[PDB]
């Protein structure tokens, strides 16, 4: 008995075709949340038959409406949730030494854990972001409320208790590389423990980790498979800190593969002032990289070049980075990164810049690649887990206007940009992960 | 007899303070719609006396609410808001023959222009923008129409007929040069003897204008004391297409400059590749430039050089420019205005980039400088008309999530800021323009 059955429209990315729309198709979810199969909608006799369900069962969606798979944010701080949006006129260094650091710091109290996380996750579900790599804090018990909250929402994700045991600025946040090993190895058991279904632990180095816990994170990943998330080459200033902190290595890249931190597994936010040759090792390793468009604009970082990635063939998804980007929509991140390409087409960096479509692949499709999970999620392929966000481009109090021209012919240039680029969550009214609607909120 | 008096917060811009945060203030508000005080609220037993008023006809704004200036677009194209947000992935010249002129085309038809002029009027005033720069199309009824809607629904504007009597790329679309100059009288003629409190006609040289019409149009706009709005070196391509068509000028800038067409009420949108000898024209001419950041980034034509406008002592503003920028939201052209800045910055243009609240005064200040209406409009000044915006974060389905801290001390770093950055109309409860409230709409 299957759980859903849709008729309507479904919008994707595929590898071979940036934005395919689906139109007057079915769509139907088994009882265990997954994509059990989708065709032409004049097929519906022949799969009534194959899937015994009666046509009573099918719900039809408005012409105006259309499925597309969950926004899958690679990169995002959710102790960083409450100053997002706040003053970034300010050196780097302030901002982590006012907002950053205290923020973070104050997630020793599970009450303002619990404030915090609680709003994060319902905001960026009733966005869309289906599945979410946050960054926590140091502190274990902490960043277990986190996976707890995520799972009692539905939202698929990665949490990582994050590991520093350097800090100049703000001595106070920052482990002994001794208590940051522990602490890693229990946040990492405890989650297991727990027995979620779509809520995993990430091995997280922060910002301010010494060659001895590097190795270590390595070790715990290695032995314990697991996947990896950190920063790379952000900016010009971390890089030069960097080859002054690990003299010994060739470079930042050089610094996580030797410490086992560099694998198949691993994802990296930023990567602005990577080179070709580490390019080819993230290539190798089958290492990810998170673009984080908004974040590398908002602080003055520099430019990630998504079209080399692209050329290298690493693998790469959108993230947003909150609050080094103020934004938490992903919607917001799609936008940016168009634009980030275009900065560089425009300096005659590269030759062309990257479609809105290239861009939603990325955002949803690629991200899941850049994370391990587009055998599950990422778009509509069978088999796969319904992660999914239904849009109503004419939805209540919608911020975009529609005239005659946007509902028929050739919509993947019209209606569905239009939601792309002046979309928000009021467009967004029904969100799926793995089958189960989780959106509206119980 | 005052029309209003205000309780609470009010945001705004000074020449001296880019944005100026006065908490628990009154302002009161005359029956002409003038600011006629603005002062702390332990002044209220002097000023009842002065003002003659009982403190039962003040209303208290919530402790969740600020008033700012209303949002002044410098530059918009309102027949173009019905393809606003559709596909922008393909050569300038395509868009040009694909998406724009069959758009403005089609303004031949008084009911599509009616359709498409009430919906960006009103989509417009909904999120803030209480001042705009309209370019219209080629047809002098339909423009009047626009008029009338913005006079309809109170939106103080500019409306500027267009004129181009060249077009190789889309031939249906344009007038002959005798056409050009007698509907042009016509549609200046036509809409001041409308008497509209609000509303002013502005001469607006399109792209496709021979030098006799050039000459001609300045002509109109010097004995006629008129406004002029016209698009300066937009991109690499146009600037070279000007040097072919015009070779016997020095640059783009004298062109307009030699014909009348770059004086104290012209607004010239855009100016990316402009120079700084052009920039010191502008400067002893009075003439204003148009900063659009989402429309030069969104078709990869260039970045203007905000912080050396003002090093010459420009006046700018900020536009939306919709559909080359496909955000019809001035809170938008902040936040790319910003990040535009900081390209400059992390490319070393520029030392520094701009603030948020820099962009702000921009935005509002800024903008009624460049349109000529700084005397009347921009600020909280006394005196001038109260063109408002008041604004509530905690508003039904607010876009952003306040956390304790966010509404005390120092308030311009954080939920102005989280406003700026991360809001939308849900915030913008109510809108005056002239002191009339105009939102929510009747
Ligand atoms: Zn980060
Ligand atoms: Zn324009």
């Amino acid at each position: 008995p299957l759980a859903h059955i849709f008729r309507g429209t479904f919008v994707h990315s595929t590898w071979t075709c940036p934005m395919e729309v689906l139109r007057d198709h079915l769509l139907g979810v088994s009882d265990s949340g997954k994509i059990v199969f989708l065709e032409e909608a004049s097929q519906q006799e022949k799969l009534a038959k194959e899937w015994c369900f009666k046509p009573c069962e099918i719900r039809e969606l408005s012409h105006h409406e259309f499925f597309m798979p969950g926004l899958v944010d690679t990169h995002i701080h959710a102790s960083q949730y409450s100053f997002a949006g706040s003053s970034i006129d300010l050196p780097l260094l302030e901002w982590l030494t006012k907002y950053t650091f205290p923020a973070e710091h104050r997630f020793q109290n599970i009450d303002f854990a619990e404030e915090v996380y609680t709003r994060v996750v319902r905001r960026t579900l009733k966005n869309g972001t289906t599945t979410a790599c946050y960054f926590a804090t140091i502190h274990t018990d902490s960043s277990l409320l986190l996976a707890d909250i995520t799972d009692k929402f539905g939202q698929r994700a990665f949490v990582g208790k994050v590991c520093m045991d350097l800090n100049d600025t703000f001595p106070e946040y920052k482990e002994t590389t001794e208590e940051s090993i522990k602490e890693t190895e229990r946040f990492v058991s405890e989650m297991l423990q727990k027995n979620y279904s779509r809520v995993k632990p990430i091995v997280t180095p922060g910002n301010g980790v010494s060659e001895t816990l590097m190795g270590e994170l390595g070790n715990i990943a290695k032995t314990r498979d697991l996947h990896i998330q950190s920063h790379i080459s952000e900016n010009r200033d971390e890089v030069e800190a960097v080859k002054n902190l690990y003299p010994s290595y060739k470079n930042y890249t050089s610094v996580y593969d030797k410490n086992n931190l560099l694998t198949n597994k691993t994802v990296m936010a930023h990567g602005c002032y990577l080179s070709a040759e580490e390019l080819n090792v993230f290539h190798e390793r089958g290492a990810s990289i998170a673009h984080c468009p908004n974040s590398n604009l908002s602080l003055s970082s520099g430019f990630l070049n998504v079209l080399e990635v692209l050329k290298h063939e690493v693998k790469i998804g959108l993230g947003t980075d909150v609050a080094g980007g103020y934004s938490y929509s992903m919607l917001d991140a799609i936008r940016r990164a168009v634009m980030v390409s275009n900065i560089l087409l425009i300096n005659k960096v590269n030759e062309k810049s990257l479609t809105l479509k290239e861009v939603f692949r990325l955002a949803t499709l690629g991200g899941s690649q850049a994370l391990g999970l587009d055998g599950e999620i990422g778009n509509f392929e069978v088999g796969k887990e319904f992660d999914a966000i239904l849009i109503n481009p004419k939805a209540s109090d919608s911020p975009i206007d529609l005239f005659y021209g946007d509902f028929f012919g050739d919509i993947s240039e019209a209606v569905i940009q239009k939601f792309l680029y002046l979309g928000d969550d009021r467009n967004i009214e029904e969100v799926y992960v793995g089958g189960k609607q989780v959106v509206p909120f119980s």
